[PDB]
This record gives structure tokens, sequence and C-alpha cells, in this order.
């Protein structure tokens, strides 16, 4: 549906970037402070370019219907269009993991890693590719529920293929992305699942600063290599099978999940219907 803006109450900035904003706002039309609690995404600086990839994204978001990815709630007009989320008390599963590391077991992991995979494998019925799958764009509902929580990079496969070719301009997750996506800016289910597998990896680490993506690879990189050079020295370090370390604490069997996911050819990667029947089974066993 429609939302008036003027009914729109600011109550907090959620989480920024060079794309827009994030905002807690309390819809309250009979200005009686009863009004719903929602979460507005908008575009900072809107090109016609940028304007037009937000319509494409509300639209993909309109489409999903799933316990596992964040609910679309509507569009909000004035040159200037906003879209309108549920809003999810306990924000990123980034934050929460780091503010609940001691609460937080093996278990609860794993019921969180079968929930983004079944959200994914959802998603690739549509023919859609994430291309930004990291515990930041995970948001949590609940103790129990975690759903995908940002759709901003997400791209419609074309029908005719099962990859999509996207250079974007300004600075990529390079440390999350599948070599063909660094390499050749080809994007598909396979290169979302390499990206699952640093989500779980993530996970894994609990968030640990020193443990993270960028640090790991970039101490196996050299923190003496800078700008574009990353990029090719990231690139060598994959093509040589250098990956990121068994985070501490980590059963064989969920590294062996992570170095699946990150296999260098892409038709060797599980699908999501895969890894959550291993994740699944792997938490009936620990269970
Ligand atoms: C607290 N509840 C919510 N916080 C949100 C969002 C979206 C972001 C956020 O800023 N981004 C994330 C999508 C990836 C990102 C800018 C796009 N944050 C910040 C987050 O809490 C950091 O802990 C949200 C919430 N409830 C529903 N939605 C859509």
């Amino acid at each position: 549906t429609q939302f008036e803006e003027r009914h729109l109450k600011f109550l907090q900035q959620l989480g920024k970037g060079n794309f827009g904003s994030v905002e807690m706002c309390r819809y309250d039309p009979l200005q009686d402070n009863t009004g719903e609690v929602v979460a507005v995404k908008k575009l900072q600086h809107s090109t016609e370019e940028h304007l037009r990839d937000f319509e494409r994204e509300i639209e993909i978001l309109k489409s999903l219907q799933h316990d596992n990815i964040v609910k679309y709630k509507g569009v909000c007009y004035s040159r200037n269009l906003k879209l309108i989320m549920e809003y999810l008390p306990y924000g990123s599963l980034r934050d929460y993991l780091q503010k609940h590391k001691e609460r937080i077991d093996h278990i609860k992991l794993l019921q969180y890693t079968s929930q983004i995979c079944k959200g994914m494998e959802y998603l690739g019925t549509k023919r859609y590719i994430h291309r930004d799958l990291a515990t930041r764009n995970i948001l949590v509902e609940n103790e129990n529920r975690v759903k995908i929580g940002d759709f901003g990079l997400t791209k419609v496969l074309p029908q005719d293929k099962e990859y999509y070719k996207v250079k974007e301009p300004g600075e990529s997750p390079i440390f999350w992305y599948a070599p063909e996506s660094l390499t050749e800016s080809k994007f598909s289910v396979a290169s979302d699942v390499w990206s699952f597998g640093v989500v779980l990896y993530e996970l894994f680490t609990y968030i640990e600063k020193s443990k993270s993506p960028p640090a790991e690879f970039m101490r196996m990189i050299g923190n003496d290599k800078q700008g574009q050079m990353i990029v090719f020295h990231l690139i060598e370090l994959l093509k040589n099978n250098g990956r990121l370390p068994r985070p501490d604490g980590c059963p064989d069997e969920i590294y062996m999940i992570m170095t699946e996911c990150w296999n260098n050819n892409v038709n060797q990667r599980p699908s999501f219907r895969d890894l959550a029947l291993r994740v699944d089974q792997i938490r009936d066993n620990m269970a």
C-alpha cells in the first residue's frame, strides 16, 4: 500500500552508506501515538539511474514473501521515493552476535545458518542474485528468527543466462566476493554460495575484529599492499587456494561446508537446498 510522508515520524537513523539511509520511523496517521514503528529506506543522492535501481529493488522486495526475508510494507511518494519495511527490533545479526557471544551456542548459529539458506533458496526460485550476503545484511526478528534484511545489490538473472555481469561504481565488498566476481564481474547463485560461506565463517568467529574477513585476507596479502593492488593480490591468493582459517572452536564438519562453498570451480559449489540439509543434519546430531 501507500504511506503519506506527513504521518511518518522520524525516531532514529538505523544505518547509512553511499546510496542513502535506513531510518526508524513511527507511522502515526491518527496522530495519537498508536501507529506502528517501521523501517524506512531512502536514497540520499538520487540520479535517474539510482531512482530506477531503487524502483527495481522495491519490486524485488514486494515480490518476496518468506519467513526469512524482511517484510515489504509499502512505498512513500513526496521526487523522493521511500521503501517502507517492517522494523526488526534486534538489528543486524553482525551486531546481535557480537553483543550476545556468550549466550549464542553453535546449535543457535546453525539455526540462523539454516534460515539464511532457506531464504536464499527462495531467492534462487525467483532467479534473484543477492550479491551482498554478509551478517551486516541479515536482521534479527527475535532470538529464534533471522531475515535477509536488504536487497540493494540484488539482480534478476537474464532469462537466457545463469549469471549476471555487473561492475558497479564505488567500493565493492571484495572480501566476500567469489573469484569470478573479482576477475569477470560475474554474479550467480554460485557466487551467493561463496559469500554464504563467508557469512558462515563470520558467524563461527562471533564477529571478532582481528578475525574478520578483511583482517584475515589483509594479513595473508600483506598490510603493505594498497589500492587496486589489494584486488590483484586477493585474486592471486584465491587462485592459489588461499582461504580464511578455521575459526576458533569451529567443528571440522562446519569448516568443511565453508571450504566447499569456497570452491574456485563455480559448478562444484553446493546448492542452498544441500547447505540447508547438511546444516539441519549437523544441528540434529548436536541436539
Ligand atoms: C534495528 N532494526 C533495523 N535496523 C536496520 C534495518 C536496516 C539497517 C541498515 O541500515 N542496513 C541493513 C539492511 C542492511 C543497511 C543500510 C542498508 N539497519 C541497521 C541495523 O540495525 C544495524 O544493527 C532494519 C531494521 N529493521 C528493519 N530493517 C530493514
